[PDB]
């Protein structure tokens, strides 16, 4: 079935963060593409991957790099899709030039920022879902039969 | 008309950064409700508000607070909606206290964050108008003419 | 006996942190209970503890949790008891987002922060024993005791 | 009636903030004190201060001070009682200074630190009234209207 | 005469901050531009300009920009010239967002990086002047005489 | 043949870092001299090398230290010469300390800054190839090449 | 009579933080030189004052500056006097910068770091005394005296 | 022969930082003592030994300590002898915590401090050896020698 989600990320290195991001799509039956685009040694893709995502059929962009992070706020500047933006976490400064270069966006174009690593990618696929549940019934049925698990299985108290 | 979007923020203070996602709602002519919702001192009106939002019939809530910034978080908690996340700067720590308390979310529960200040609360703003735009035709090309008039008004060079 | 401090923590993962907090008020002769409490997947449960906490005869609440880390000032705000808030180490940002997000509570809800880790989660306990010494004599006796002998036991010079 | 809290700070300049704590305390009608004792010119006072405030007949001690910030944690050295921490603003780091000096005690000698600023004085104030409602009923009883007030207070929607 | 260097920003209100290299270059009479290309806002001005820099005879384009500063590192990923990267001071984060995402370059495409504010602009134009010195005598002459006066003009003590 | 870029480093501990500097400048048949200069241990060699820099036919300087970084300011205070700094990662600071103590100069004397760690060792290269490029036909086309082939190289998706 | 400490700046604009230095000086009666010495812009001008400081009879150094301040650490690596440096708040990063760059000196070459602005330059003066006090027996009874009065002097109470 | 400066520090653990202090002094032959002193559970054991330091014959004090460390500042407080402070790294925050806490004292009192870590003790004993050679003539030409021979010792190249 034809994606409706694009997660692309900056480098393979980020793949062990954005995997997150794919394997809960996949759990909530989000059709979705994934893809590698670099914003500085490949930024004619980028550009037209970004112009060309809504005509294609995504609806959500989520898009993850480290270290001076330029992908997620250049793929919003060419889409008027939602892009999702995921900080990986970075050697020497821990994901804050990640973090920084990412939500730091002027006003006049977004980017929904999620925490710094795994967290964020995980998220990123959550809040995705969540914006498609809005006008998709059988994913909001399947999101809050996930929710509503994810409730009742936090246990009372602590291995000890 | 019904109102799809929620702004809440956590104080009067907090309306000199919020007043910039009215006013973008206003513009691109989507309906909402702006009140004041805090987290800490009024907690049971926090989660009366998240939990009831989707069945007033709201599609995104875009929340604002600063210092332990916990009305995003807290908010996302209570509902299934995407939950956009706006850091007022703080006085001390410049928001950077906001900025932390709001992005870090653990994995399970998202929140989509701004940037610090009013560009964030603007951001938010446009960000739940590109949410809406994927299922409501008239909007999206309203926003697509936002977004040209946006690009097309930048001069091309500074007055000196 | 009765329990008059509740430890609360995030996660199971949040033990490795908390558990020092549980060793000292064992060494002291407080009652207390330990649970799980997660601020964003189990809100409702948070509510319910933080609200009845006082009827249930617990004095103070010592709360821990990492990252965007709400569950001490959540607390807080449905409670009148004082609540001590403990930042738990995370992985990127070395618990410096779980300080920010606990210590930096707005004005007319506290937190009584103390160190980020183990030294805080011990140094909780300890305050928490010096909340109730003040009207527990015995109590207060075996933490004189306690602080005199740790005086009494710091060494003269290192070990060269 | 004699003072069961101690409100002490570096210097003139910590009143601007401290004054808030001050206040809280009186309109709680908590008898207290309130003084300069300074960690690095006056340190015999400071250790005269904390070491007698229990036979002195106080309760709680709130200390605030700035920059290399060490009033509380020394008093802390010197009582039994709990010490609340009120990190000031400083000019060039904002009290992040303030903030790490006060609240990174080391296990053993704690210091419930607040917010920086204006807002950590005002929470050092119901902390400390927290601290004594455990055992002064009609005390429990005003700081219950206090938190009711506060919460019943809070407008719907902000002055546009 | 046609310009070897190119001054560019991505908004008026940068100009407070460029106008320093601008006014540098012309002091060392260098033949320059001093344009707005905005990265989030005419992403394809800015990728058509960075393109076409060297047939146009550019050899150096110095990028100023605030916030999540993605101008110069996207300009230096579609330009083989040597591109200077200036974080203009942001309002919440006083320009630490905007030396991060700007320094933070990944290997592969770089970004010469000054001093946050004025400084930094003023610096970018010398260390444009310094890159054109080296096959350019005449000004090479001029730039030995400009650093020779800055030298020799400091005061021996200060006004008092 | 006689060397055009001077690689210099504060310790033998920065050529882990800087001998990415090394590789890129003999990939690229840049002819070159790698020495190391202590700031603070061998101040007068230092200022030697630098004011001698340009006679002995060097024209472009990568100067790579970590701590306290003194070594490319100091180098750029004696040369006319563009001085490319490079950041060395730091044990405690993780290379901030040498990030600002590199990128932070005062108006009058550029160094232009790279990224922490061996990514801007990588860049200063590149960056003092595009320089020489400007007026060596046979270098700017090796160095087009070079970034061609980078960008023909990225692949289009992750390995999964 | 004959200068025994050597006040240094960067700029006229750093006198404003350095009269402290002199005004105390002054105060102690002790002799003392106050001059502009630039790391930067002066660097041969820094080296012949550094190297000749011991022979002309100076027993200490006093050195500030802002930004990437180099001119403490430079003036360290030719003198074997003691160097006391006071880092000067810069615009953007507050001091941040100038304390990292001043403080994180390699072993082998110390500078004496005092607070960042008026509080270290007025401190790196005390401490200049402490030191000359060690073998000028009228100076340390003056300077006895002087610490005698800053603890006398505090009140007791703030002024409401 | 009797000690001319106290090495002092607040744990055992801080030895491993410490003992690079001593090491120095020893190999410059100044008699020197070495104790555990800790600020918050012996600080009446610091009062006197920092207010008897002069009277024994000291003439430096060298304290480390780490987190919020007190026992520089607080040794100031008690002695008019120059006391040099030596942040020790601590786990979560990399010995920040330890940097603010000791370097940004209150103007009045000073601590001189060094680099974080074992850098910083290092150089502490290498400033007091400065100091004392202010007045000690075969010490002054042990570290003239010292600091010679160090420059000599320097590599003109790594090893690639």
């Amino acid at each position: 079935s034809a994606p409706v989600v694009g997660i692309i990320m900056g480098s393979q290195s980020d793949w062990e963060t954005m995997r997150h991001a794919d394997a809960l799509l996949t759990e909530l039956e989000i059709p979705h593409e994934t893809l590698i685009v670099v914003a500085h040694r490949t930024p004619d893709r980028l550009a037209d991957y970004a112009r060309t995502a809504a005509e294609r059929g995504l609806n959500v962009i989520i898009a993850g790099a480290g270290g001076a992070a330029h992908l997620p706020g250049m793929c919003a500047a060419w889409t008027r899709l939602p892009v999702l933006g995921v900080p990986v976490e970075s050697r020497a400064l821990k994901g804050m030039d990640s973090l920084l270069s990412i939500v730091q966006m002027p006003g006049g174009v977004p980017v929904g920022t999620l925490a710094i690593g795994a967290s964020g990618a995980k998220n990123a696929a959550l809040l995705a879902a969540s914006i498609l549940a809005l006008f998709n019934p059988a994913l909001a049925a399947r999101l809050e039969t996930w929710r509503a698990l994810q409730t009742a299985s936090v246990p009372n108290s602590p291995i000890t």
